[PDB]
């Protein structure tokens, strides 16, 4: 609705932070706005599930 | 020994080719002299064995 980003990006935009040392998962609309650098933490959707019970 | 780029990175070097479009693994030294973009896949050392089959 007021396209401001909140959270450590908009304090990236707005002047309010230096810098940003995160988990922040690297999409386009966030590179649109600030720089990321190169991503030094491939990840993805895992499956969460339970372990084989011992019962 | 010449500290000369051979190969594709030699070729956006001496301005012989304009982008490289290849299995290029992102190193320190290859980003020295020319800009990657975002790793698009992901990999690493994997161990190619043989499948088992009835030992
Ligand atoms: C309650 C709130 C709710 C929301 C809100 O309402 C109220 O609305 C928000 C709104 O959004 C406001 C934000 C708007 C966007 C603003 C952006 C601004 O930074 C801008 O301008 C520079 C800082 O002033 C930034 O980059 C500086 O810091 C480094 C960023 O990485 C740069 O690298 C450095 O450039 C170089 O400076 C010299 C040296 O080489 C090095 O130190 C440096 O590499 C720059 O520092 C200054 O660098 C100078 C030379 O470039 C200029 O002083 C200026 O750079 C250029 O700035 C241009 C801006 O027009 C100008 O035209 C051009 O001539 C200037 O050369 C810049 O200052 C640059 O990345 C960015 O664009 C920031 O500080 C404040 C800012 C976030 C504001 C903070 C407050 C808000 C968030 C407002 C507030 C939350």
């Amino acid at each position: 609705d007021t396209k401001i980003w909140n959270g450590m990006v908009g304090e990236l935009v707005y002047g309010k932070a230096d810098i940003a040392i995160a988990p922040l998962t690297i999409t386009l609309v966030r590179e649109e706005v600030i720089d990321f650098s190169k991503p030094f933490m491939s990840l993805g959707i895992s499956i969460m599930i339970k372990k084989p019970q011992k019962s």
